[PDB]
């Protein structure tokens, strides 16, 4: 009898898992929101920031119209190719963004040492594939790398038709400390990833004014064989391709049809995404340039809250957000946690919500969501930006692990009020202008100089509709 070989395994399950980390896809946990547990770990943060020369850029005319096209194209083979370093390094990329991905070693407590070692071989690997490349002639695309250890948490929030994850805790403030001094061309360690690692495998430098550390070299011992030694780390790695799926940069390339998986897992998905899944809308369809209004949601919470504070009042926001959002025709696109802060990177336009009125209904939707959310238990200080333009919107990342993005300048502006403007609504010029809103509505504000922004315009505050 004939053996055919078997066809690539391309079903839905297969695609939805694409875009969510193995820490979900494998991680078969309790229906209860919030859900929250407890682990330890590497982190590495790979800062891609490198390319705002880029995105601007490709809304030219030099373009001619194909500048999202071109983008994405450009974007995804520089970030495919780290994508590859890091599974293959045996990884877990977390998330994308238009500045950055997020990877995690899970481990038991024991291997961090040696994962560690791992991890900055991978990150010097990563650094290696640009030391002389471009984005075009002259213009140089480099990463910075902070890598992180210790405790983690994570927190899984949503309702009964959409979820969202998020770690906190020890290792994730330290790698946003590490990647807050990383500069081009480096990695930094935190100091407890420091504390941790093995001290004869690297050199490093001291970091002025810091206990976070620079890796210099890594000078393995005379005897030391990399590849036997990350053979033996692989035993502590769960899902690592072997055996017969070696070939396979995921275990989630394998993943068969199971309704019940297939259900919790597309909750992660944005429906636009999950109709391209299906194959009832165009591949190349949300790759595009298309002018929308950013709302960044920032929920400060006290030093002293832990995970079991901080995860009851992230749910409570949420079940308030997506209300708000719902209604006025909003979208998450991000959830991020760091600096304290639990933010909602939310869209309005894009993806079929193009609905006139964006401003005016962005403003108020930002006004109720900062009302409502003030009033959450443990939520210290809500603050909210809000700015409009045209942005770069596309699935970003490698086949087997990418997921839709949001990318521009419009993007990190709001991102950059929401925290150097706390405790308020803020907005662009072009959300001002465009508002059908009378002027005391407003406050004009001092201008500030925000970390990663030039001209910003004038910025206002959104006041609201009365004195008060
Ligand atoms: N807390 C948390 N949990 C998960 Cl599962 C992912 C993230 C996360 N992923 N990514 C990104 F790479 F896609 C960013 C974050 C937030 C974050 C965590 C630790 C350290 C830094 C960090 O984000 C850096 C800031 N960057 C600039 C300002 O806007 C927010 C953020 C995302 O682009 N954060």
């Amino acid at each position: 009898m004939n053996t055919p070989k078997e066809e690539f395994q391309d079903w839905p399950i297969v695609r939805i898992a694409a875009h969510l980390p193995d820490l979900i896809v494998y991680g078969h946990f309790s229906p209860e929101r919030p859900f929250m547990d407890y682990f330890d770990g590497v982190l590495m943060f790979v800062d891609i920031s490198g390319f705002t020369a880029m995105t601007e850029k490709f809304s030219s005319a030099m373009y001619m119209d194909r500048g999202a096209e071109q983008l994405v194209e450009i974007l995804n083979y520089h970030i495919s190719a780290i994508v590859e370093k890091v599974l293959i390094f045996g990884g877990d990329i977390l998330k994308f963004a238009g500045d950055a991905l997020l990877a995690l070693w899970r481990v038991e407590r024991k291997q961090l040492k040696n994962i560690i070692t791992v991890v900055i071989k991978c990150s010097l690997e990563i650094h290696g594939l640009f030391e002389t490349q471009e984005w075009e002639e002259g213009l140089d695309i480099r990463v910075k790398i902070g890598l992180a250890a210790g405790h983690i948490s994570m927190l899984v929030f949503g309702d009964e038709t959409h979820s969202h994850f998020l770690v906190i805790g020890q290792a994730v403030d330290d790698v946003r400390l590490a990647q807050n001094m990383a500069q081009m061309n480096d990695v930094i360690l935190s100091p407890n990833c420091w504390q941790l690692c093995d001290r004869s495998m690297i050199e490093i430098e001291s970091v002025p004014d810091q206990r976070a550390v620079k890796v210099n070299f890594l000078k393995p011992p005379p005897n030391f064989n990399f590849d036997e030694f990350f053979t033996k780390c692989t035993t502590f790695m769960h899902y690592y391709p072997s055996g017969e799926h070696k070939n396979l940069l995921r275990l989630a390339c394998t993943l068969k049809p199971d309704p019940e998986l297939e259900m919790s897992l597309q909750k992660y998905v944005m429906e636009s995404i999950l109709k391209q899944i299906d194959n009832k809308q165009l591949q190349g369809y949300l790759s595009e340039l298309r002018p929308v209004t950013i709302v960044f949601v920032n929920l400060m919470f006290e030093d002293q809250d832990k995970a079991e504070e901080i995860g009851p009042a992230i749910q409570d926001a949420y079940m308030h957000i997506t209300s708000v959002l719902k209604i006025f025709q909003g979208q998450i696109n991000k959830v991020f946690m760091f600096d304290k802060g639990c933010s909602f990177l939310c869209v309005f336009g894009f993806p079929g919500e193009k609905v006139p009125d964006e401003l005016t209904h962005a403003l108020e939707c930002a006004m109720d969501i900062f009302d409502f959310c003030s009033q959450v238990h443990k939520i210290q200080t809500v603050s909210i930006g809000v700015a409009s333009g045209i942005v770069f919107c596309g699935i970003v990342g490698h086949t087997v692990r990418h997921e839709y993005t949001v990318i521009g300048q419009k993007v990190n502006l709001a991102a950059r009020m929401m925290m150097y403007y706390p405790g308020i609504v803020t907005c662009d010029s072009v959300t001002y202008n465009g508002s059908n809103l009378p002027a005391y509505f407003f406050k004009e504000l001092p201008k500030k100089v925000m970390k990663g922004v030039a001209d910003s315009g004038p910025l206002y505050q959104y006041w609201g509709r009365t004195e008060k």
